RNA sequence: GAAUAUAAUAGUGAUAUUAUAUUC
RNA sequence: GAAUAUAAUAGUGAUAUUAUAUUC
RNA sequence: GAAUAUAAUAGUGAUAUUAUAUUC
RNA sequence: GAAUAUAAUAGUGAUAUUAUAUUC
């Protein structure tokens, strides 16, 4: 079958004794086999006439199917019924038949959530072991949480019935905002608690083994300096003075930064409630106002990207969003602003071409990777930044650069928002991941970030961290990425506040381990009682925890301020989402076929739908399937809410803080 | 219901079981006529055999009330009456509810399609074949489809038994005959086409029939035309400005149908333009595109002006300049609508003096006033050539407080499927349900009505406006007053008009000399006579290219943007055109469909656009074809070029494109 | 077309929520437009690879002939094929194919009785939701007793497969020969049970528009 | 990354056609199967759904295409299960088949059940496919399977029969001396699958013979 | 334990014997 | 369409903005 | 989306353009 | 031709009689 490493089995003996265990050991030391033997001693520890029943959480589809090809192939040749739920295979489905006729059920966690609440799952007790993989995550109102918050609601009731028990395997517990070990202890005890948990696996034993298979990888920080001189920031600058010219000649904080940019938003949201008596001048103004603010933004946002990267990158940044404010109808405004552009267009160009105005962070990043791939030839380099822009600005910046021509970048991003044209699908993820080796095509890996450890990759000798700030956790996962002696880890910067952020990191990380230590010595009993009296405290925190407007709203476009809708058409689908009726709604937008059809509840995507008026094309929502309905459905986040009395205008991101008279979705209608 | 002897006398023909045309005014009854020839037909029978009748409507409205009317009528009898429509012909095993049905109402597409595709393999199913509105029965009409079946089936081979054919009408018609021998030509002609050998028609019973039917007095009103001309001038230059704002981008009458005509070719001219610059191209052809737009919609104002107010003319222009607005900011949109705002004052002026009034519209004001004060209990019907015209007089008579006494309606058709015009059934219903002696409505504003159709409230006052028609239309009219005292008004400042009409009198002349000459000639002489020109017919109809494989592109006709190539189309079911690929789904916007209908397995959902830049021309539909969610695209909302050559060439429909028509597969 | 009153939507309520229903109103309320209310809505309700099949159950030929009319000319637009069969119309005809091939078909109850005799039809489940028109006369022997007999051993016997829903369209359910309170809700229970009912529709939200609407004409007594 | 000949063997049952695929082995039947599954699932409309059983007379098999299988229709909301003898007993096989898309099968399982009445009727299913359909004869599971089957086309039942594919690189001709008998005995094994059309390689015999090699064949007395 | 297939060898064949492999 | 987490930035905090990622 | 008819205007005509109406 | 329902009158009732209406 497979020969199992003495640390492992240390690490698995405290859960094989029945005990709810945290296990907490480095990543890639082999996590999946540690399950393997928990789940299979377990079903294996039942008599006759009576079963086990495992569940395995991961909040992640590719670890979901990824565990659930391995559980399949290792144990239903013993003769276990193993399957799993996602959420593309959750709808119209038995679900409480599904985890009775099996043995072994991989979920994601949100399924069975929903299961719960929705009464179909009607206890927990059908379960005799739980597994949550990165159980860390164990916290606030993450689904893993809310299973425990059913898992100790049912514990600390009066309720009889058994409870399964609870693993939760980790690599790093974490320590909150803690400032010394007694914080970071209480922090601790806090994710034992919300996990049931009176254990805390970890190798001992059994570290020079544990040490051959998994090294630490060395760190390195590198602090450089910004560039000197900046007349691209000047245009840029000009520009935008002269943008908030307009802006004011229309209506009556330092450029390239993220306060100008939240001052910015904010101005626009207070320009989107704008009130005049003439509504065709008022509609005028609104968009004018949106426009500019909009312009300033993706300035602001070139600024950014211009000072992490090349003057190129921002430009090219600009231009495609110029060019895509073509193709999409000009405004006059838009003419204005976009000939104001290109006038300064061929100087900026100018600027950018010139070889002495380079960004001394992608010297010095050249220069690292230079050296790394002098000495190794056969360097596997992973590259993490914080933006996407950044990520396809680095690899343009790697193909075009000459000294760089031994690299093959490739590109690794999230699934981007569900309704935009943006981000990078699962299976090109997993194309580009498997390209991604020794004797693949790609040499270097450029990417933004991954949740946990994730499925593991061909491993890295070098990891570089563009201006990366995590927690200690992240930081702790990372070192998975280079397993192997002699993995390097850097850390690029131009700003003291990143390197003295992973110094707190690591000062965290000896907190956790200290703490860890300290709690591994106390007694079960004694610990036990602890984690019974902060559940109960959070239970009792928990379990102790405004009139509806029934008065008619105009729903109005945040861009145009036309008329989309009265929240008198609007119904409410299963509590959550949002609809139109009425066939006078139906000319006030236009759709585009949908970027990603997916399939959530029981709605199908088909379109986006935007405002229809004078082509604003404002994102409204989206178009779907339901049921036997084909409806649009909107987001509170696109429109200003008008009271018809009063006239006074209001802005919500959520529908669930839009309190006003919210009727049911009734197909008897 | 006791049957009026006339009606026995036009029925007798029929039930001896002769292939009969029965021509008789209209409003003298052919229901009860259908309804007893339909009764002894099916009662004729002996026990161990049986008899199936179906019924031909063209109009949906016309098919329900027969399928009503006959169902009620021939339930106690014992018969199974049912039927189809386009509404419920999909998804149904047609051939069992023919089989499992006695008499059928049906629409002739249906029976055409079914016949096509071979469900029902031959029309000896039927032993009596009914059509209404048998006139139709001419050229590629879907009733002259069956009768090309029927005829199939006689002249061949085929020894299988063939209905017996009776048609409903009250005119023939003449065609463009000089003389009687042309009419008695073309009468004959289509007597072969429905394949009769009587033509029945009152005789022995026309006192009866005249105490039932009137015909209406006509009366010939030719006015003078418009003697002034400043709104025109003012319009006219306002084109010319147009016309130079076009002259001055690329090299190369007013108020007439010869410019409209011309300003379409244009337009259509102005499409192919090419260049080596293709973003110019399409800057310059977009220009021309609305330049030449904007000299339509001005040309169609003068026409308006000219049949109505100048009030109508500004409004029609008004309201295009205002969906010209709310479509997108263009700046020779811009341009072109201040050079229209800044003369809006003078045409508002000119438009408000009451100097400035249509001869034509008094000369009507007059005629109504007449007629009203005369008997204010008076139902008018009033026909005009187009829907605008419906609109302006509609707005000329509610405005004209000496039209105080009118309560006027509107009566158009369904418009063009995939806009957002015309009038749905159910309004056409409740308007014509309310305009009634005692009803909401004392006058009805209207189009064209498609033959007879359903008996609506009497009209003691018909008013033709500027209303030319052929002899079938003019003679089916006479219906809306068949009580005595009813009046005809041909209203014109045309002489060709009032000769059109007169000419029109003097066909039905021809028509019934013609009939009542061939009404004397032996029925065997006259059986030979139609073999013949059956045998004639049959013999050219069974008269006597080359699909370009190369691959083509479909440019956009507004902005030359690319939708999509032709290596990307595929057919369905050899009529509809839709493309793969999801590079065409970022080519195009979409808004929901105006008119959702279910034809054939397609489901209506959205029309589609252009999106490159607000172009926003109309490309087709988004449909529901059975799983798929897919885009049906015309071809005469596309330039078609060629890849090698360069070409460009225009396609005002898909059968006149012969290219390389993939059949659309599911499993691709 | 025209448009529904409030009290007819209320009355129509719990039976486009699938519930099988006494729809108990006064005469001339305006029956016929619930029953196309509840057709329209149930037939509606299938999703694309289903249909459904509604049969109408009108006990005289004028009252037949007239919901004949009436729901072929409303469902002919929405595509939905109607039929009637009659005693006229009901001998050396395939009823099976009929009623297959239609969705909507109204029938005197004594045909369906004679066919479920026969086996011609084999079932009830051909049909979705059965409407039977003055279902009071849901007793004793008559032929709407028969159906429901037929219905009712589907359901309590080892008989599976759908049921119809069942609508029932009435003034008065009748007390039979009740003598106070108790024996009255006795006999309603036992009609409910007859037409298998779990509901009684009446107008209750919308009395003062229904009161507008009929009005109840004084009694006098002249001895 | 489907190719051209695999389109080809996969075409006449992705048209609904009961199709023995016959072509050479390790031309890829795996992503043929995985085709004819998707687009047979897909076809159906909202108001009903397909469900398909995959036939493998082998364990390693089974779980290979069970593996396949699960991994590849998770993500189009296809529930994928297998059964197998290992855990064929004590379990709600009717509840299983009924609570999942594709059901990957050692036919003696569904001939036990059959036989059984859990499973009442292969009406149950839209789709069967054979792997090795060649087998299909004599007393074997496949046949056993097919003789109920035709025992419920032939016999006066109108419920709907599923789709069937057979899977083969050799047909086979029996004891065949002729091409008569052989194509009697093609009929013969045509008609044991009720199958109508046998789909080999015919425009894109090149791609094949470029991913397929026939190896020599030396005779050593 | 039972069932199934293929090959060789006997018999006209049904089938049988062995080998090989598979499944419940 | 919605929900969740992490980070940065404002606020005493609740929380808010953006970025990033995850899920239904 | 497609098909059909009528009328007017161009052309010797096939036909073409627009208007109007109808149907699948 | 047959079946069904309501009402009145007889019978403890089953049921019967007539009237009335409906259906096949
Ligand atoms: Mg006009
Ligand atoms: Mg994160
Ligand atoms: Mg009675
Ligand atoms: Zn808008
Ligand atoms: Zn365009």
């Amino acid at each position: 079958p497979f020969k199992p490493r003495n640390y492992q089995l240390e690490l698995a003996l405290p859960a094989m004794k029945g005990k709810n265990t945290i296990i907490c050991a480095p990543t890639g030391c082999g996590k999946t086999f540690v399950s393997l033997l928990i789940c299979e001693h377990h079903l294996k520890k039942f008599p006759q006439g009576q079963k086990g029943k495992v569940v395995f959480f991961a909040n992640q589809i590719p670890v979901y199917e990824q565990q659930k090809s391995v559980f399949s192939k290792y144990f239903e040749r013993h003769g276990y019924r193993v399957t799993g739920i996602s959420g593309a295979t959750a709808e119209n489905v038995p679900v409480e038949q599904i985890v009775e006729n099996n043995d072994i059920i991989i979920l994601t966690p949100q399924i069975l959530v929903n299961n719960l609440k929705k009464g179909t799952i009607p206890s927990l007790s059908i379960f005799t072991l739980m597994i949550f993989d990165e159980c860390h995550n164990t916290s606030k109102q993450h689904p893993y949480n809310m299973i425990m918050f059913n898992y100790l609601d049912q514990k600390l009731g009066g309720s009889s019935g058994p409870l399964p028990q609870v693993i939760g395997l980790t690599a790093s517990v974490g320590v909150g905002d803690a400032k010394n070990t007694d914080e970071a202890l209480d922090y601790i005890c806090k994710l034992c608690a919300s996990l049931d948990a009176s254990v805390i696996a970890t190798v001992k034993h059994n570290l020079e083994e544990l040490e051959q298979v998994v090294y630490k990888p060395q760190k390195f920080f590198r602090k450089v300096e910004s560039r000197i001189s900046d007349k691209f920031k000047y245009i840029i600058a000009q520009l935008m003075r002269d943008t908030e010219s307009l802006a004011k000649r229309i209506c009556k904080r330092e450029f390239g930064t993220q306060k100008y940019e939240q001052w910015i938003v904010t101005v626009q949201k207070a320009c989107m409630v704008f009130q005049m008596p003439d509504k065709d001048e008022e509609s005028r103004i609104c968009k004018a106002l949106f426009l500019y603010t909009s312009h300033l933004r993706k300035y602001n946002d070139a600024l950014i990207i211009s000072e992490h990267a090349r003057m190129k990158d921002a430009l090219d940044y600009l231009k495609d969003f110029f060019s895509n404010v073509r193709a999409a109808g000009f405004d006059e405004i838009e003419q204005d602003l976009t000939q104001r552009f290109e006038e300064k267009l061929q100087e900026l160009e100018s600027v950018s071409r010139d070889p002495s105005n380079e960004n001394p962070k992608l010297e010095d990043l050249c220069f690292i990777l230079q050296e790394e791939y002098h000495l190794n030839p056969e360097t596997i380099t992973i590259l993490f930044v914080k933006t996407r822009a950044l990520v396809d600005a680095l690899k343009n910046w790697i193909e075009g650069n000459p000294k760089l021509s031994f690299l093959k970048p490739g590109i690794l991003t999230g699934r981007g928002k569900t309704n935009q044209n943006t981000g990078m699908t699962l299976p090109a993820q997993k194309c580009i991941l498997d390209a991604f080796k020794a004797s693949g095509d790609h040499n270097i890996l450029i990417a933004t970030s991954v949740a946990d450890e994730g499925i593991d990759i061909a491993q890295c000798n070098l990891v570089i961290l563009y201006e990366y700030v995590g927690n200690v956790i992240k930081m702790i996962q990372t070192r998975g990425r280079g397993r192997a002696r002699g993995s390097k880890c850097f850390l690029l910067t131009s700003n003291a506040g990143v390197i003295e952020k992973e110094q707190i990191n690591m000062y965290k990380e000896k907190m956790m381990n200290d703490s860890i230590l300290r709690l591994q010595t106390w007694d079960e009993a004694v610990f036990r009682e602890k984690i019974l009296h902060i559940q109960t405290h959070e239970k009792f925190i928990r379990d102790s925890q405004p009139v509806p407007d029934k008065e008619n709203k105009k729903l109005l476009c945040r861009k145009c301020k036309a008329l989309a809708c009265y929240t008198a058409d609007v119904r409410v689908i299963e509590e959550c989402h949002y609809t139109v009726l009425g066939d006078a709604f139906k000319e006030c937008f236009v759709s585009r076929p949908h970027p990603k059809p997916k399939q959530f509840s029981s709605f199908e995507k088909r379109a986006k739908i935007f405002c229809a008026r004078q082509n604003c094309s404002h994102d409204w929502g989206i178009h779907v399937k339901y049921k036997t309905f084909e409806i649009p459905v909107i987001k509170i986040e696109s429109f200003v809410v008008e009271d018809i009395a009063t006239g006074v205008q209001t802005l919500y991101s959520k529908w669930k803080d839009f309190h006003f008279e919210k009727i049911p979705f009734d197909p008897a209608e």
